[PDB]
């Protein structure tokens, strides 16, 4: 699961990725935490 602290961590890493300064380790954690966020999260715009 994910908490606000980890959500900030995601936005941190995402910014690192959008910038290009993100390392492989940061990338690995980013992908995982995004899944921790996707737990139960559905696409409201499509009701998917």
């Amino acid at each position: 699961m994910i908490s606000n602290a980890k959500i900030a961590r995601i936005n941190e890493l995402a910014a690192k990725a959008k910038a290009g300064v993100i390392t492989e380790e940061e990338k690995a954690e980013q992908q995982k935490l995004r899944q921790e966020y996707l737990k139960g999260f559905r696409s409201s715009m499509k009701l998917e």
